[PDB]
This record gives structure tokens, sequence and C-alpha cells, in this order.
């Protein structure tokens, strides 16, 4: 029931995710690991399990800055694959090559915790990201009520990489020049997603199905702006971002974006 061009805008999106989702985590090596003011600490629970391909499990059991290193590398290594993921898309590699920049400055955490969703086990509180687990030792905190509604939801591949499509074609990002080239995009993917739960989804029980998506993005929009400035505050007093997480998160938009516009012409 989607028009012939709903289908090749879902094969594009479809095609994008399995070339630059790594969803076995194969390819994260070589990453840093725990060894062997007063608002900074309130901006800081899980245990971090790394299996061998022998049988072996090395576990960390936490006690605050000693994970940040770690999570520093996981997340330069999801913003590769994201800015990998919109590279392959015909709509965002025909944009500016500025406001690419201001797209994924804008997108790129949102897009990153859309992707871990998909490895997220609510029945064990585990990120599955291949041979590392991130288990929540223990709904109060926003990003973990987010990871367990939108997991309820049990989205289809299809679905979540439309939320990334409308997520990264945000016209109301800061920087954006093309408003209404972005928002003319957005408002396709969202209308293709609409679409694609009307066709594929047995009527009755997902009705609002829809706009339950849509009430998630506006919440992770809001997380995003939260994020943001927790880790502003937290790189203020104690640096620990990669020279890609300082531009993403803004720590001549072409010459101030030197990795992301080499990135993009790659
Ligand atoms: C609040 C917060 N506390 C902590 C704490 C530890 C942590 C990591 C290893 C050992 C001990 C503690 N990890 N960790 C993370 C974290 C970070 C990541 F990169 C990441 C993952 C997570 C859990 C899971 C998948 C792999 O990637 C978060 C936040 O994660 C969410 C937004 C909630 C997803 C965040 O992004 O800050």
């Amino acid at each position: 029931g989607l028009t012939e061009e709903q289908r090749m805008m879902i094969r594009e999106l479809m095609d994008a995710q399995m070339k630059t989702f790594d969803t076995t985590f194969s390819h994260f090596k070589n990453f840093r690991l725990p060894g062997v003011w007063s608002q900074v600490r309130k901006d800081l629970k899980v245990s971090l399990q790394l299996r061998g391909e022998d049988g072996s499990v090395w576990n960390y059991k936490p006690p605050i800055f000693s994970l940040l290193p770690h999570m520093a590398d996981m997340s330069t290594y999801m913003f590769k694959g994201i800015i990998s993921f919109a590279k392959v898309i015909s709509y965002f590699r025909d944009l500016p090559i500025e406001d690419q920049i201001s797209l994924l400055k804008g997108a790129a955490f949102e897009l990153c915790q859309l992707r871990f969703n998909t490895v997220f086990n609510a029945e064990t509180g585990t990120w599955e990201c291949g041979r590392l687990s991130y288990c929540l030792e223990d709904l109060l905190e926003p990003m973990l009520k987010f990871h367990y509604m939108l997991k309820k939801l049990q989205l289809h591949e299809e679905e979540y990489v439309l939320m990334q499509a409308i997520s990264l074609f945000s016209p109301d990002r800061p920087g954006v020049l093309q408003h209404r080239v972005v928002d003319q995009l957005q408002e396709q993917f969202a209308i293709t997603l609409k679409s694609y739960i009307e066709c594929n989804r047995p009527q009755p029980a997902h009705r609002f199905l829809f706009l339950k998506i849509m009430a998630m993005l506006t919440e992770l929009r809001s997380i995003n702006a939260q994020h943001t400035q927790r880790l502003l505050r937290i790189q203020d007093i104690h640096p620990f971002a990669t020279p890609l997480m300082q531009e993403l998160f803004g720590i001549s938009l072409t010459e101030r974006h030197k990795i992301l516009h080499r990135l993009l012409q790659e």
C-alpha cells in the first residue's frame, strides 16, 4: 500500500543502515578501559562484561571519571557509523556541506540512542554490543525510561530507520540554512512512516503507533539537550572528548569542523 517513491525511500534507508551499522560491534577495537565543579559531580551505574572468543569473561563492577575514556571511544565509534549512514543517503548527499555538518551535529546523539535501542535487552537491563555487554545494576532517569518505552513498542527495522531519518532531517537544528528543503524531506519521511504503519500493522492495536513514535522523537530531542549540557560541563572541568566529539558538540562552519568535513568528502 506504499507508493513506489515511499518503497524506494525505505529501500535506501535500509541499505544505508545495513552498510553502516556494525550490529555485532566486531570492528569496535582498540578502545580504552577503566584501568587496573559540584554540578559535574551530580552530572555523573552499570557493569561492563567483555566476553573473549575463548569462553573467558572480564567483568568490571564500578565503585566517575574512570569510565569517560571508554564512553568517549564507544561514542566516537558510533558517531562514525552515523556519519557513514547519513553519507549513503542521496537526500543527505545532495544537501550543502554546511547543512550536512549542521544536521549531524544536531542528530549524532539521537541516532546513536536509536541504534543502541535495537541492542537493548529490556528483560535483563543490558545493551548487548556483540562481545561487550553494559548491564544495569539497579525508570526515573529519562534516558533509561526512553530505552524501556521505545523497546516496548517492538518496532520493525524499517520503523527504527525511518525514526533515524526523521531525527537526522530536523530543519530546526542550529546552523541549518535550507530550512524549507530539510523540512520537506522530514515531512516525506514522517508520511512514509505513517503509511508503512497503516499498510503493515493490524489496524486496531496499532492505531496510534505513529503518534507514539513521534512523541518518543520529541522526548529524545529534549534528552539530547540535557545530555549536551551535561557533557559540556564535564568536559569543562575534566577533558575527555575525542576530536570528533569536540566538533559534534561544539567544544566558516567547514573550517571549525575539519574532521566532519573530511569524513563527509570520503
Ligand atoms: C548515564 C550513563 N552512565 C553510564 C555508566 C556506564 C558504564 C560503562 C562501563 C562500566 C561501568 C559503567 N556507561 N554509562 C552510559 C553509557 C555510555 C555509553 F557510551 C554506552 C552505554 C552506556 C550505558 C551502553 C551502550 C554502549 O555505550 C551512560 C549513558 O548511556 C545511556 C544514554 C543511558 C545509554 C551515556 O551516554 O552517558
